[PDB]
């Protein structure tokens, strides 16, 4: 079950890979989600079909798929690695790592985010280990532990690479970059000085080339600093460039550790912004390359310069009450009161690992959302909707030039799945409800879906073989998210979560 | 509109063409829908509308449709129902099954449900004959049939006229009670050790058509079951090759050309003109028969697959097995042909009523048979090895013959490289579906057998696609998963291997854009 | 992995089996544990080679090999039966049970006991079915629930035939009569009227062809009837022919349902018998055919008239207490100041399971026994020795004509294994301390030992294949009896458990 | 009398004939114990003396024997001392191992601890060297040598001049102190992905002699490392045919004929009249070297088995292989000789000293080797298939080669149908013991090769036999169990199965009747 090849990954060649190609969790080492090729627009997106199909292993399924010279790499839960054809979904081979038991927490928990260089696909085991397989033939090139004990720390996001070093996180509490040969540590940071979920930066981290900077988010666990933190490091050394706290008193487990991602715009923020928090009234306007998104579950939208860190704007996404103020220099003040009383978000949030996508070419940013709150208290659940909101599952387009809201779209059933980006003004989305979906990127409008055996819970990605596009997802399992249907009065909500499996869709042609 | 009716022997006699009530649709198992919204001209623009995740074991069933709901039997006696048009889950019963490996290991799978009046009809793996209510999925009756162990089903309990009827997998067939469930009468065999297949009631003539002594089919009578004719239809069998299949009853002008490809043989007398008939080929070996439907009068004998079981057949309904192929003593190669899973085996074939072609999976397949002495003392002990093999000429297994029931001619046959092993839908639209074990889903043209469209599945294609409707949309429908005993087969494919994933179970429903 | 044959066995043949052969648990059917095989004596029994062993499955090893036309068939723990070339240690076929899990209590319990009639072995599964599989291939012939429920009614002893009927027990609460070719039930008998370890005939059960009887025995679970008590029935139809209580108050689990012999003997027995509890003086004097033996755990040696049931004697083998007296027509009465104070024996016995063997030429009975009393309370357990008893394991040989003591032989170590009587005058034996010895019939002196990888806690048989005599004993797991070490105040005993194996010895010829 | 002695350099130099101290009982690796009291006239009525079960997992061990007392490696680190003479357990150290496949699968097996002292030292699967008091079995030291996972251990931990001294399986060679553990040095590879063979200290030479860059041969100081001389046995090598194999150093008149069979090369200068003399059997490949134990200098190669993954070898030291072997594209049945498990293993060698015969377990066995485009695209995607089949004229496998280490002949050479894959003992009665994977434990005749003697074990005869004295007598032992690698080599075998049982664990021990 073996090939050999070719193309070996440069970091050149990361930092401008092929449209037809997804090599970064966010096929662009800056994130953003969006695969520029333009073959399924709005016109045809109606037409698409089932392609191909495969059986994945069960348990939770929130994997990016990479592609790579027709190579589709997979990581199913379990550490199960498999390398498919990606036009027809014959397997070439698969790699079982022997586990077993119990660590940190109908199978295995999500490998989801691997990375490809050289000739090796790099991913951290459920037990913590840093393991390297060639892409020819699933070998393993180098297997190396990153803990000490044993012990209880895992890693959920996976490694990236920056500059020829792979940086990686955790859920002891740091970030740690590695010799890509050997799989050596060169450096670790921590978090947290010397003297309640996930902790220690098991979100996205994020790469710019240009700037040659690595960004990357801490979690809770004075302002309790350096809790949910973002930081801007060198790779080669770990050192830290730029830092700033998202989130200082975090009873609720917000996590700012999302992903970020690094762009050029035109810095243009309006006065009529909605949920604005804070502009920065001494900050510059016009062309600069910036660090914007949402770092946290609590759903703030961010800018700042990506080199500097210098505060820009700050804004609501869905409804909180987290959060009582920000001041012109980016600094939050958290509404003691919740630290009478409906708190908002939820520890599912606003947001959650479900990406947020960019499209580079129009600026807007994608983010799937969920309209869910807190309460003193089908069946029964701890959650309830916010104030006059009916449904649960939310999409927000945003301007990242103005911070204008280009339009948001919801449905009743939660959404809990990333969005993806495309060339032809479309925007991919699953959701708790088993639904993949294709919007409009200009109106928000559906224009097509299908219905996944499960929960439609991993990322939507795009690539191209011998010409045709193709959109594939996956998959499965148990989903934190489905359980934020119980808010739902009106309607249960089918969250199948046996039958996992990724799915390859295309225009007929 | 959303009357959810009561189903009465007449509607199943006479099913609208948007439902799949019956194991086959019809009673007289033709597994053709009569549906045209689909076409061989469209067919390539079919879409994935909705899939559901299914119970992990092997998947071979046959989805029942009525009033926009999906009946499904999930393996480990799961039974669903599922919104038809949206894939909503509306109700699961999950039977409370005393342990795993204490049960017949071959009833796994559930083929085949009845509806019937209001309620859902399933026996069970511990071999219960089990009533749901079909609005709820509750429990009306459940009755024990007897076990003294590893007794239980595989193709599913028929209505025939207001009397439910199973097999069984080892020796039963029995009728009982429409709202009781009460036994109303046991055939024994002593295949003997099964009526495992499919049953083929007929509303016309008022006859059950079931397979077994050592291989013969039975039309019995539904009140009493008391048989009116037998046919034997592989009388020396050393090869597990049974006769349990599906046979199909119509009518057919009854005109046999002497140039059947694969004859054995047709008649002196004989009628012609016709003729309410029994035919299709019930066998493992592919050998597909004709008879008169009330009398089980032979009429004419054909060979499918390449097989070398079957040495000749006189003018009156034979068998005379070739000799040449049983093993007996003792160092030599023997070619056997097919396999213990046939060319042909339970995956059903389809008959386009319209047109009279019978559609037929099948599987071109051999072994060598070799038993080595062991040279032990004291004992003579063999080992015995099967190795599988394509047959003469072959390059690919897995196949669909189409066949002219008139005639007996062929109209075409294609192949494929992997094993095919699954069953076959006729549409009114002249498009033919069929799964596989390469997990490709495709549409054949009834014309040419060209393949129009495929489509692939997480797992295997292996049970039974159905079509129906819904607000005057046609909609296409399989499941879905598990491991197939054709999925060996390929072993005989050299090199190549065939991608035959087993887990990721699922029914997925297909229709043309809207 | 098959063989076809031949030489199928009637009920002829189980009543005059191959002398050669062990077709019967006791191999003839009267029981007797007793190969008339010749080879094997006295003089060159010190020259015993192992010829080969096979590896067996993990679990309490408690076996009787079965061996007929060169085939050994052999159930392991869990379950899984194995047919063997019995000269060569060759695999042909091994059937596996699928089971699994929780029924009545490293691996599993012990099948201990299977027949052979026609061309079947017979077996009871763990989950209590009559079970048939064929001789040349290990194909189920047919496969019978006996229970309804499921239960945790199980069986240990394992079937027997009687006259083309099955017989088998349990561990509710009945003896059973089956149909050979369908495995349908005949008959069953309870043991109770209607109104604390293993209950209902787990022991061994005896058929005698010549008065066509059947023999078993209760446990326990006025008199209590009719509890712990030994009954005679004919095999078609389960009638009762005759009963005899042999432990009426018992308070000790003392499950008087072990193998009990029926032979010839010249009825003359002693006033000077050790041990005497009562001879019956209006008992005839003279040849008799007889049902003698040990049937509870307490030890007490029987003979009865095997037809009527008419009591001849009984008598005390290891020292107990339980027992007050027996009177004339061997109506025992319980020690009611037990029911100070050491009770003697114990609940694993003077005997246990582990079967005495008889020696039909001679006369003489031999018994595997164990000192040991229990208590008021190496390191600690509830057991002790008896009053001036140094010793746990012992063999007593017995003449079942006078009942007369032939001798008495001790070893430190717990003994808990059957024996084995040959036509050489040699005596088989394992035993709690991994050791296989050769005694001599005549005196009891050691002649030979080899040592096994485990407990050797299975039954010796022996058999022939080509003029050859072989002697085979299995295997292994946890004992009950090993326990019995700790009354051991002087050494520990190396009860190794695990490296389950059958052995198999011959002279060297 | 019971006085239980402490082990110094010279008592491993010069062991009584009654001990088994060294891995292959003289630090020289000869693998002889020098008793005599069984011979070949009385080896046949050995007796089964005592066994002991061991736990499951696969047995490759070498027991050592010192002052009555058996110590005994056993799999996941269980380290029991045995009374020698009874199979009385006298102690037994449970390792606590964190989880069993997170350590190197290939270090399940221990084969080899050393003695020093007063202590028990071994290599954990961990990675860790442990010594244990021979007492008592508590641990006196427990030193990481470094794990970043999956390092470990396979053939033991030898001492050298007061030195203790490991490999690895993935590089390493390191020595250490042998009171406190304390790495001395440590030697790198970059087989270089292993130096997992046995190691042989000659305390004459003081030279240290292990296998690896890509295969050769080293001899290094025994307190710094230092790297005296070195010899590369396998070159360009394409098939996993490592030279890590136990190398044994001894006196020879070297007198190398030219009619070695599978002559490879000898030497025109060269010597002759001998020479403390590195000699045996190094790759998988069978290729028998002598070297001179000093220098190293290259005297002569032989072929044992059959093989074509060598060319020739030129007159130095050579290798030159033969690219005919080597799989370069494509679709073409490759022959090549011997597998990966080659004719010869780690199971060891043996060498009787008085007599220079040198005995080597070998397996007569091949693989078809052919790779095949699956017709994928986008892509270029092969299967490679290794069919195991018997060399050219053979019908068995598993096979001893007995030969003359002066003059490179063949003494003699035998054969049974089951894999071999066993060590060999020599002992000082001209009697040869070896193993197998057919459970026979066997002794053979070291004159003629005939077979004199044999049991047969419960499970496969995997572990290496090793003869030592107690009071007088002589026993022989032997364990002893789990799956081997060697097994699978019997499908080459056609029709008849060897009965390889893995479960059965144990350690045997034989004897004369006395
Ligand atoms: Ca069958
Ligand atoms: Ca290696």
């Amino acid at each position: 079950y073996f090939q050999s090849a070719q193309t070996a990954i440069t970091d050149e060649m990361l930092a401008n890979p092929p449209a037809g190609e997804w090599i970064s969790y966010g096929q662009n080492q800056e994130n953003y989600r969006h695969s520029p090729l333009t073959q399924i627009t709005t016109e045809n997106v109606g037409q698409l079909q089932l392609v191909w199909a495969r059986g994945m292993q069960p348990g939770k399924v929130q994997v990016t798929p990479l592609i790579h010279d027709g190579v589709m790499y997979l990581a199913n839960p379990g550490d199960v690695i498999q390398a498919i054809d990606a036009k027809t979904g014959d397997l070439i081979w698969e790699h079982r790592r022997q586990l077993p038991n119990i660590a940190t927490l109908s199978f295995g928990e999500p490998t989801r985010g691997m990375a490809l260089y050289g000739t090796n696909v790099y991913f951290v085991s459920w037990d913590n280990h840093l393991v390297a397989l060639d892409m020819g033939t699933g070998q393993v090139v180098f297997d190396v532990d990153r803990g000490q004990g044993d012990e209880r720390v895992s890693n959920s996001s996976g490694p990236i690479v920056a500059n020829g070093t792979i940086v990686a996180g955790s859920t002891g509490c740091f970030v740690s970059g590695h010799d890509s040969a050997t799989g050596e540590e060169l450096w670790r940071n921590y978090f947290i000085p010397r003297a309640r979920w996930m902790t220690g930066a098991w979100g996205q981290i994020t790469y710019d080339p240009v700037t040659n900077l690595v960004h990357y988010g801490s979690t809770a666990v004075g302002t309790l600093y350096g809790t949910n933190t973002r930081f801007a490091v060198r790779p080669d050394t770990g050192e830290i460039v730029w830092r700033h706290q998202t989130l200082p008193r975090d009873n609720w487990d917000q996590e700012c550790t999302f992903e970020m991602m690094v762009t050029n715009v035109d810095v243009q923020p309006s006065t009529e912004m909605e949920g604005l928090q804070s502009i920065n009234p001494n900050a510059a306007t016009g062309e600069r390359r910036v660090l914007t998104g949402v770092p946290c579950k609590t759903g703030t939208m961010w800018q700042f310069d990506a080199e500097t860190g210098e505060f820009l704007w700050a804004r609501d996404t869905n409804y909180q009450n987290m959060i009582e103020s920000i001041d012109e220099n980016g600094i939050v003040t958290v509404n003691e009161d919740a630290i009478e009383y409906d708190v908002c978000p939820t520890f599912l949030g606003g947001r959650d690992w479900p990406s947020a996508a960019l499209n580079p070419d129009s600026g807007i940013y994608f983010i799937p959302l969920n309209n869910v709150c807190y309460d003193m208290m089908n069946t029964s659940n701890v959650t309830k909707l916010p104030p006059g909101k009916d449904m649960i599952g939310r999409i927000d387009a945003i301007d990242i030039s103005t911070g204008r809201t280009l339009w948001s779209v919801e449905r009743a059933a939660a959404n809990y799945s990333p969005v993806l980006s495309t060339g032809g003004g479309v925007l991919f989305n699953g959701g708790t409800d088993r639904y993949f979906r294709a919007l409009s990127q200009e109106t928000g409008e559906t224009l097509w879906q299908t219905r996944l055996a499960t929960v439609a819970s991993g990322q939507a990605i795009s690539y191209e073989v011998d010409g045709m596009q193709y959109v594939a997802i996956a998959g499965g399992g148990v989903s934190y998210g489905s359980g934020l249907n119980s808010a739902l009065a009106g309607e249960r909500v089918d969250s199948t979560a046996i039958g996992n499996a990724v799915y390859v869709f295309a225009l007929p042609q």
